[PDB]
């Protein structure tokens, strides 16, 4: 049993995707981010960076006490290692997978997040910053599409944690002033993953 | 032999640190970022996201053709896996290490980078954005210090790729309008890693 500390967000949805895909037992423990749930001391012990997602794995493979982890990327990696699923053990495909996973974590998510912030959250309008993060979103979707033109999935021939990590951010394209049709390979990969049974399950 | 595609930056320095620490043969292939080196087509084949660092590993453990990787985090992980060094194989320490590695890649580096951008690069002064990234830098150094108060290294008792990934960003504190003395645990960890022989070697 995995407890997932969760708010309905792209980053939270990365973990429900994986959990449904891997067929792992879990429950959702809602964290209320508008009401400062993420600063509750006993959450900060689970997740010191004050963010969701975080998990508590009640059955760690060493059979010890529960294990807490934060950071969507490290949760996906830890769960891919634990299950043997959605991350290859072959050196080249594994490396390519990890590369795009770190790419999503360092680039896609931080930059689209700044985009969501300046366009849908900031008190006052900051044209330099809106332009700066809009151009970067486009570059990021161009990088994403470039790869998906050459490979069916980001790591090679198999669906992996790299695709799982990006999908919920692409799925918020409507909030990013992105026309998904400008990136046909992204558009197809997006619909392909939308129609996977586990994604369906996570979206209920 | 590892070729490292490199510019003198925090992100580039993560890889020289590791390489010196692991005692791996490598050469530096300078990429000129002010002159658009990162858009040269044969670099973009190595590193499609148009960034350094990237490596070409000429002796991959499978004995195949050279293997290219981009993203500092995936390079460190790939090299830690390949060498068996600076990332634990014990489940809990490994997970804690990876957590802080992803934390650096998703938070520390993107946010300090935005900080360096608005304070030392942007054409015009954007007070909302300068304030936004300055507060976030402080929060990030507070998270970093909080951890280093409770553990000697970010992953547990051993120096690891989590520390290697953060160190060059902390080492640019003078560019961030950060008083390192406000974060004593960070200050000590910083000097401790400055004085390691391999860091010394990488700084020549
Ligand atoms: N690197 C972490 C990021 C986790 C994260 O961003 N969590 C958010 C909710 S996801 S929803 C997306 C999230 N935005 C936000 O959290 C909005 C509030 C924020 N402080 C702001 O002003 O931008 C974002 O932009 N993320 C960028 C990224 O994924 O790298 C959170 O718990 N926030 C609590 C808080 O901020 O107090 C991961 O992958 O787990
Ligand atoms: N996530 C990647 C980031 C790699 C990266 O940022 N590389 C930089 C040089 S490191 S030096 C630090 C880097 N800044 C820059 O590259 C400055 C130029 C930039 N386009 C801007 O306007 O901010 C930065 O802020 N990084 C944030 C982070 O680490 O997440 C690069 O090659 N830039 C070429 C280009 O931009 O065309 C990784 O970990 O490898």
């Amino acid at each position: 049993m995995i407890d997932l500390y969760f708010a309905p967000t792209p980053n939270g949805h990365k973990i429900t995707l994986f959990l449904e895909e891997a067929e792992l037992d879990y429950r959702l423990i809602k964290v209320d981010l508008g009401k400062g749930g993420q600063f509750r001391p006993e959450f900060l012990r689970i997740s010191p960076n004050n963010k969701i997602p975080a998990i508590v794995d009640h059955s760690p493979a060493d059979g010890g006490e529960p294990l807490s982890l934060f950071e969507s990327g490290a949760i996906l990696l830890y769960l891919a290692e634990k299950t043997g699923l959605f991350l290859s053990h072959e050196t080249r495909e594994r490396a390519a997978t990890l590369q795009w996973l770190f790419w999503q974590v360092g680039g896609l998510g931080p930059m689209l997040g700044q985009n969501h912030h300046f366009n849908h959250a900031a008190p006052q309008t900051i044209p330099y910053a809106i332009e700066r993060y809009q151009v970067e979103t486009q570059r990021l979707y161009h990088v994403l599409n470039k790869r998906l033109e050459n490979s069916p999935w980001l790591g090679g021939e198999n669906y992996s944690i790299a695709d799982i990590a990006c999908w919920p951010w692409v799925n918020a394209w409507t909030r990013q002033r992105i026309d998904l049709a400008m990136y046909p390979a992204v558009k197809n990969w997006h619909e392909r993953i939308r129609s996977r049974p586990a994604t369906g399950q996570a979206l209920l």
